[PDB]
């Protein structure tokens, strides 16, 4: 709990020294328990933490899109991310790709589209703290409202790119005009002024009422909708925080995301845990953690995170996330599963006899009384 | 006529020795369309250009990742048998689907629960055999060929489990254990395996059936895709068979497309995985849009096979005379395809129209309707 | 008492010094079939070419891709525990299935909805731990001696996250913060894992069971399968546990299979997956035939693992005078196999004849019937 | 003061909680240049945002493979050591080059013919170390802060081999035997590595020679980099260090680049392998050019490392007040480049002119010598 | 030094216990440092230790060959071996293969043949510890003398196969006649006696003296032999044994294999080292030992051999080889490089001055003072 000089230094007790060479202060400031990590850390970790800030950002007419792939966090191979705003009325581009897409409305509001593979269409209005889920292979547009949007994408593989995505307009130019035309039944002067590029991100007028804009058809109504409004819901109210979930047996589409929102007030912590399912990938949304990942065999590394951060845990390994700023922690975690499920340490130890984990722990019924049986996802300090 | 690598001012002739044969297949490899662009892996191959084993009573050659490389998940064999010709017992590792192309054959094959299933085959109709159950084929009164289709691309027809090859390889003392019966009594168990072979012809189907305690298999492994009524749109037909009709052919998903003279498989692409493509009779094109700008077109003709990448825009112009017959085969449990049309189709007209810079004029032609062949006006 | 590499004509004597007391071992190695040929993967390990780790209360030892290469799916630890010693709380992401073969013990799980199931395992029964979910072992009175068969081939027992591991790897504020206790009352915690340790035995189950606000776990994580009704045949018996029966073991599928001597399990395959094999007793011999004209024969005795890759042809003959017990391990929902015998009595008689250029004198021994284990 | 990802009409304005101190480093990322395009992976990683290891006597943190994926065949150890402290005897597998950027240090080393080589290193001097054979790092009286290359991405500083980690984990009655001596003459062994250690400062280099029977290694293992000459251009200084000047340095080629506000490491590429990047002070801006109309741009100032993949284009600008001083690494035996200049300036006036669409006004300033920093 | 009763139990101390299952008493009784390894053991180690006695044995008329692989010994990815015996007179049929081939003749005698990339023959006869070294892609065979042979063939490559290796007579037999009559000029009738599969190994007369076989031809003679007399060389001799060590500096064709030859009394032992270079591969000719490799970070694993066992030593982990028996230990140690090279413990600290090696090891000048500055490969307990 020794604090840091205006100028920290890599010095924990009698261990480190001052640094000598030139260097990043800033960056040393971001990151106090990775110039000074606990001494309870150990061994060699992978890298599970990478920042928006440190990523090229593609600026459009309407809006800029910038990403986090397995190109910047190795460890990230099922998973990757783009950072996305749109001014008021751009269109993202229709489009698909091969990955399925998640979505969470951080800022704003926006219109999406999509068509599934009935020929189904659903159109629907997401705002702030709404979700949306794209299956793989399904074409989709995105439309901002009037206060603009910024949203976070994730994709469900760690190579995706932005660039990469497959454009309507794109398409179309790469298609001899004979087939256009024989496609649609009109000449090819009909489609003369066809867009010889894509557009991806482009300005437009605001659309109309989305009541206005419902397409009905011949193969009727999707049967689950691709949008879920997650603040909406009633959360896992901790003291310490709170806990949206989002997987496929609430947001029936979601099939190969799971997902929640994480808040956790100042003094709090959300809990030692891990999971027993797949990996777990975060965005911070907002405020500052610290989070210590243990990969077993005695390897331990603790990472710093604050808003725009990146952060993954491999598969089984434990973690928490502590809130080290003064104001409130706000961060997602995204599983590729149907469900989310995690062990909580302490309900663990609460479910076992107790002179069994005392054994364990070498300690007594003084520790194994304050295990409860209940799982508290976010706790506060005392 | 001698075609040349020309299109307006761009490309020149040919001044090295060349195939001028090939070329002629390939127009628009030769001249591609100037919407073509940037690196695409090949998707076309030819059986022609495949070594064919030769057995008495029929062929066999096929088309593997070790042809196609681009194509790691499927491989194909295009078999032939003569009449009465035996396809050796044996089983493999992959599923195996088939359509029969010329002919007719038997098929029998036994499950997991020791029951056993034998049909007759017609042109037209498929089989689907699960992963390692074990089966045979022998041709009627006509022969049989028709092409076999193997859910991973590094298959080949070489080392498939050959009942005859695994008894050589037995210690004789272990197969007469087996059975309870002497050394001397399996002496003249074959030493190598036969493959394909000559036989008579086989007796009634009725006659052939063998009724067992386990009772019958509860779903065919055949199916007379032929007889389904076809998806008619104004260019040609498609018939389907994957998982939700064809019950046992949970890894493979398959259509047969015909296309008439000027029609057109539409644009479309398959939001679920690669497609497989066998062409049976015609001649065609196909542009494969990869992404970022990237396009390719390939010809194909019969006994070619092609490839279009998961997701990858695609579609299919007759660009001959007669029909285009083709297969679509899919490792999937069951097909589906997004339509360009359809797609547009049921959005709001006006966001259609901000996209592609066309007015009402165009986006009154599309159709909710998916028709998957269209003819040309 | 001193074998040659010689069959008939072929082969030569051995000049060089040797193992004899592993070519004794392996009679069907170093003079093998004249019908084997060709490269096949080795498949065939034994536990006692292992390194063990012993600690205070038992040892344990492994077999993994990195000892046998041709099994990457799946990998064993042979694990011993004295009386009252506990296999400390701990997780891992391999689902983790276990054969009690000698005493007792009473394992924990809790699983994601914090449901705890605790029970005793004797000889003869099974547990099955999915990946990720927590549990710890601890022999009864008279010890225990197991096989744990996990599904991953690249496992390895000093990779699993241990309980005091975690906690001596985790800050101590953060320990604290999280159970609402002072830095102070944790300093007791353990700087190290202790992994197997001794400890005093445990009490009756019924006063280890732990009540909690989700209830009971919906299905058991033990079974116990020697209790069951074995498939019966002339040459001995078979006892299978897969996920239809033994609900939880999703990814595992599994059977005992007893061969009296002059007995053979009979020449079959598996349409699913690789079969791993353990061997609990006796001696045998195995060919596995690979396609295109390759098989190679292996020997098997007490304390070896052996592996069949997917659809390849094979027997497990008893070549002793002692019953032959083995395991038979499969990473899927589903056991499922292939008789040569069962296949060929299904089909046409004269079908049959045609390719084996055998008689009606053959054809009439077939049986429509499996029977797993013939007697000779 | 609050920077926006806006480029004329392109972009917008951030909306949801950003890193504003980040954004502030990176302003050709927050704004790229209008001519990048395309997907390139990420070529630049801080140690400022890696696990900094603390010891009694200093701290090492890596960038390594883990950090910063297009970098499979380069890591590096940023290491520092109090005054008289000790980077323990070791050895790795790969090869170790390193500059000395504060401070010095005493290394020790013996080559596989049992010669013995120990030498002190000041600022700017380096050291190679051939893969295999064992060293140690010793600070003098003012410490020592120094940058470490190892010739394989996936090294990790915890992963080295320790001579006290060694014995720890050999039997004692083999150290016995080995040395000749009795089990209770070694019992003080440590249980367990050091890695960095306090002690007390070193005396004359001349009192640590060590004289042996086999003689003096052939070539020294240290090179003074800043007492050589360097080219010297308009703008800046270019130091090089490959296998042609420092003999043992095989399979790691140096230079080090100073550039004067105002000035840029001009456009160039290597046409023998990938660059690794070590940025010492200041801040810059480098396109790297991937080819297939692929550019993308980064931003790098002390403490970061970048990369550029065998053969793309690229250039170091300075955009900042001070100068810039960055090392490039790459793993081959010699330096090389191609200079777009020097190029063009080799070719034909006028068919230059009919590639660029420029007259004799360009051709007429191309330069047929080699100017690497040029000035504005 | 405790040791075991006539059932061996993995017990050690206060830890282990006894095996309460059916077990392999035999293999025990050969592995006694891995059902009791040392206390100094750490952590996960790959197999180091495969015996040819566990492979298949291919027989044929006129000898054997059983093969050690990466199938067999996974941690050797680079180097695979061979145990081939021959009859007197039987012969290896002429052959070629994509890896070099490197030879000890551990018993009798054979002829080898070899043509080199300018159509130069080598013809020469081997004896008991003489070696030969076939680089990649050379024609070769070898035909035992008037005792037999046996010997071990060591290839550059982990992924060979004995039944891989390409026959002249399956060369032949795979190639149409009319291109074999065609490539020679003569008719098919007179090549219609050639083999319909290949021989591989097969029974022959004995051939004549050496002098009568040699061929001379327009190319003139190989610049260099393609075998080398091993132990006709003067060793390094140590106080507990001795070493004899070919590589390219000495066998000079030896490109890709330097090899060593180790002899080790009853109570010796080869020394504490690394090698800088490369991975060591072992075979083991006779006698009994163990060997610790230690992997770095804490790991390593304790392995037993004797007679017909193949061991090995990843690049750069520290390693002896201890005799555990009553007769000499002999063994072969192999690499895949042009040299030998090796780095020893003691002389390694032996170079470097007292009281820094005393600053490490928390020794005094007791230890320091037994350093010796010149290398013994294989030292004597005393
Ligand atoms: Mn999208
Ligand atoms: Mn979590
Ligand atoms: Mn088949
Ligand atoms: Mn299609
Ligand atoms: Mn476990
Ligand atoms: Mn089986
Ligand atoms: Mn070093
Ligand atoms: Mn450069
Ligand atoms: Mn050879
Ligand atoms: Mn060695």
């Amino acid at each position: 709990m020794k604090k840091q000089n205006d100028i920290p230094q890599p010095i924990r007790g009698d261990k480190g020294a001052t640094v000598k060479i030139p260097r990043n202060i800033e960056r040393d400031r971001q990151n106090p328990d990775m110039l000074v990590p606990p001494e309870t850390d150990h061994g060699t970790v992978s890298n599970m933490k990478f920042s928006f800030s440190d990523t090229h950002n593609r600026l459009e007419k309407g809006g800029y899109a910038r990403e986090v792939t397995v190109r910047e966090l190795p460890i990230s191979e099922n998973l990757a991310s783009v950072n996305m705003r749109l001014k008021p009325g751009a269109i993202r581009e229709l489009h698909w790709h091969k990955e399925a897409e998640w979505a969470y409305m951080i800022y704003g509001s926006a219109r999406v589209t999509i068509v599934d593979e009935k020929g189904r269409s659903f159109i629907d209005d997401v705002g702030e703290g709404d979700l949306w889920y794209f299956p793989s292979g399904l074409p989709h547009s995105i439309q901002a409202l009037e206060e603009g949007a910024e949203f976070l994408l994730v994709f469900d593989d760690g190579s995706f790119s932005e660039n990469s995505t497959f454009q309507l307009t794109d398409w179309l130019a790469h298609t001899p005009k004979e087939v256009i035309a024989a496609n649609f039944g009109v000449t090819k002067e009909e489609i003369s002024n066809l867009p010889g590029k894509e557009k991806y991100i482009f300005e437009n007028q605001l659309p109309g009422s989305l009541k206005d804009d419902i397409v009905e058809g011949p193969n009727g109504e999707v049967p689950y909708p691709f949008t879920y409004r997650l603040l909406e819901q009633e959360p896992i109210e901790s003291e310490g925080g709170k806990v949206y979930i989002a997987d496929s047996t609430n947001f029936k589409v979601s099939k190969t995301i799971a997902s929640a929102l994480v808040t956790v007030e100042p003094g709090a912590m959300r809990e030692l845990h891990w999971h027993p399912n797949t990996h777990e990938w975060q965005y911070y949304i907002s405020g500052k953690a610290r989070m210590t990942v243990f990969a077993s065999d005695g390897h331990a590394r603790t990472f710093n995170y604050q808003a725009g951060d990146v952060g993954y845990v491999p598969f089984a390994m434990g973690h928490y996330v502590e809130n080290i700023g003064d104001e409130p922690l706000v961060f997602l975690e995204i599983f590729k599963d149907d469900h989310y499920a995690d062990v909580s340490l302490n309900q663990w130890l609460a479910m076992l006899p107790e002179t069994f984990v005392q054994a364990h722990l070498d300690l007594g019924k003084d520790f194994t009384d304050v295990l409860s049986k209940e799982k508290h996802p976010v706790v506060k300090k005392k």
